[PDB]
């Protein structure tokens, strides 16, 4: 009763999605997929909160290796809603005849490698057992719900919403409605809830920097454009370090004229775009701190000139290294001027208990809510690996082996866990996800087919591979700022999650070469296990 299979692949949003086509078209496997979701998608499946918006452009937050698909598909604006994007990934999986070939509404509960006979034993929330030679991880570096425990929590009487599971066809309009957190998921939901709302609450304890989407309307002409040059857009895209189709300025900041730089963060402002903002813009305001605080200075004060009452606004003052993930938005400063929305800033003013009836500030404020909205994001990168019993040889589990640091080799591997692979893994390219997923998964099929091909009952990469890639991502990351953000991005979100490097922050043109670089050399400081 326990099924046979050469791989399993877990997850269904981009990666799984492009996984299984791979594993099962190309190198002609047979494949399972799952997901704890009734349907393909994942973020796009998951995210079903009023304004969630991608912001990668339409044209490039999508896959790129079917140039016929390219031309086919078609789009409204210059962002692409999360409706759109669930749509477009449903029609992939119809167009390469995925569907069949994954378990919706199951969770795989459990990996174990069989040391003996070179095999994984995967178990699912619903008691069925897989053997597989191989497992993709694609199981997401933003899926891992982060839901903090607020005291009292359990005794409120309202409806309560984490964003990353909002409830299909749930609409929030004419209720008293808190937002929990203002990170990219909170400026999008409070700006979208704030018009049909009753009242909205915001508890905000990290004001961010926002800069506006700029998401306009997209006539034939526009699309056409687009599609006649897609092969050089994607190649630039490809040579790129973020792949957000800008081209990446390497002007320092301070080398420039006073006015000049306020024109170019003009420019950048009323173009629109967070990633453009912070590196279409120049080249040293990840990497340099006075280039930093112009850029920030700048936004700050667009904020001063938005928000009217004069309290509102220093509550919503960004303050600090501008070094999160760059954010955009379609309003989110303004919404702050509307009679009906609240800012409570709990860093001031902590919230002391939810109640019954909503929330309590230590002030002794009670906030009548009767809906709790967790905009509180996730336990990223690493967080849904360490969710799940995996145990690779001699039942290593993953927690132990990453007991320090979550780490890899080139993201997709690690060591004493052979034939068991992972797209956005620890210590991978931080960069528009989809053509890195295709960089990963690529390559990870064409490891497969090769160890298929030769005698390979085993392969993995050797401990000092892997720390020498731990030092590669480190020295990196000490370059940048980001590190020194406090966000996500170095796991310092949750409290008991010790923070570390968790991306490799070389940009996608020198992953891209890493990655061709170790395959044409014969799987340099992986070793391999023959027949
Ligand atoms: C709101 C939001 C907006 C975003 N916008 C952008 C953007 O504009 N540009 C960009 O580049 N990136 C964006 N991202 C990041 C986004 O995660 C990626 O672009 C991409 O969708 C990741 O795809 P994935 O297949 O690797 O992971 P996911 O889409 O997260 O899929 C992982 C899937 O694995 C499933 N899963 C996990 N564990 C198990 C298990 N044990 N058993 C069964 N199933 C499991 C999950 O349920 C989930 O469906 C955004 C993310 C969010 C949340
Ligand atoms: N990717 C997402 O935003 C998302 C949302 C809900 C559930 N899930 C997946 O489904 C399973 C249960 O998740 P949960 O958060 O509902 O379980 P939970 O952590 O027990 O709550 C996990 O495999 C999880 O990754 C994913
Ligand atoms: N492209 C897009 O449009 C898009 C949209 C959504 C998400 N995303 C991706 O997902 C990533 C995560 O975004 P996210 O907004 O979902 O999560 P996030 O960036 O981690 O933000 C979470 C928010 O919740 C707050 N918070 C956490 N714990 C709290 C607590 N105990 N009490 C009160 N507040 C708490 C945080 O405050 P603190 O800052 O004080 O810690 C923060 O403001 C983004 O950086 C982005 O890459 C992208």
């Amino acid at each position: 009763t326990t099924h046979t299979v050469d791989a399993v692949v877990i997850g269904a949003g981009f990666g799984g999605i492009y996984a299984v086509h791979k594993l099962h078209h190309e190198l002609g496997l047979t494949t399972v997929g799952f997901d704890k979701a009734d349907g393909p998608g994942g973020t796009w499946y998951w995210n079903r909160y009023p304004g969630a918006l991608s912001d990668t452009e339409s044209h490039l937050y999508r896959f790129s290796f079917d140039r016929d698909l390219l031309q086919e598909s078609t789009w409204k604006t210059t962002y692409i809603t999360q409706p759109e994007i669930l749509e477009y990934l449903e029609d992939v999986v119809d167009r390469f005849d995925l569907r069949r070939h994954f378990k919706f509404g199951t969770e795989v509960t459990s990996a174990l490698y069989l040391d003996d006979e070179n095999l994984w034993e995967v178990t699912t929330d619903h008691g069925e057992v897989y053997r597989a030679k191989y497992v993709v991880n694609a199981v997401g570096l933003l899926s891992a719900i982060n839901f903090p425990n607020l005291p009292g929590l359990d005794t409120f009487e309202g409806e309560t919403i984490h964003t990353a599971a909002w409830p299909e066809g749930k609409s929030l309009a004419g209720r008293r409605v808190g937002v929990i957190g203002t990170g990219s998921t909170g400026q999008q939901v409070i700006t979208s809830l704030a018009p049909e709302v009753e009242h909205l609450t915001v508890f905000v304890r990290t004001p961010q920097y926002s800069v506006p989407v700029g998401n306009r309307p997209v006539n034939p002409e526009q699309i056409a454009e687009i599609k006649a040059d897609y092969d050089r857009i994607w190649e630039r895209a490809k040579n790129s370090a973020v792949a957000f189709g800008f081209e990446e300025s390497t002007l320092p900041a301070m080398s420039v004229s006073e006015e000049e730089r306020n024109r170019i963060f003009q420019e950048a402002w009323d173009h629109g775009g967070g990633f453009r903002f912070m590196f279409g813009t120049f080249g040293d305001i990840a990497t340099d701190e006075a280039a930093n605080e112009a850029a920030a200075s700048f936004i700050r004060a667009k904020v001063a000139e938005i928000i009217e009452d004069p309290e509102t606004a220093r509550k919503l003052m960004p303050k600090g290294l501008f070094a999160k993930r760059p954010l955009c938005d379609s309003g989110y400063y303004e919404v702050y001027n509307r009679p009906n929305v609240e800012a409570v800033a709990i860093k001031e003013n902590p919230i002391r208990e939810v109640t019954a009836k909503g929330v309590v500030t230590e002030d002794g404020v009670l906030h009548e809510l009767d809906v709790l909205v967790f905009a509180t994001g996730f336990d990223a990168v690493d967080g849904n690996y360490r969710r799940i019993e995996i145990r690779g040889r001699d039942g290593l589990h993953i927690n132990d082996h990453w007991d320090g640091q979550p780490t890899s080799y080139l993201g997709v591997s690690t060591a004493n866990f052979p034939n068991w692979f992972m797209v956005l893994g620890p210590n991978g390219p931080f960069t528009n996800l989809p053509p890195s997923i295709e960089t990963q998964v690529e390559w990870i099929s064409d490891t497969i087919g090769y160890a298929e091909r030769n005698g390979v009952r085993a392969i993995e990469p050797t401990p000092e591979a892997e720390a020498e890639w731990t030092e590669t991502c480190t020295e990196i990351a000490n370059a940048t700022l980001f590190t020194k953000g406090d966000s996500w991005i170095f796991g310092a979100n949750i409290p008991g999650k010790k923070p570390s490097v968790l991306f490799y922050l070389g940009g996608l043109r020198n992953y891209r070469a890493v990655m061709a670089e170790v395959a044409a050399d014969g799987y340099r400081g992986f070793e391999v296990k023959s027949a």
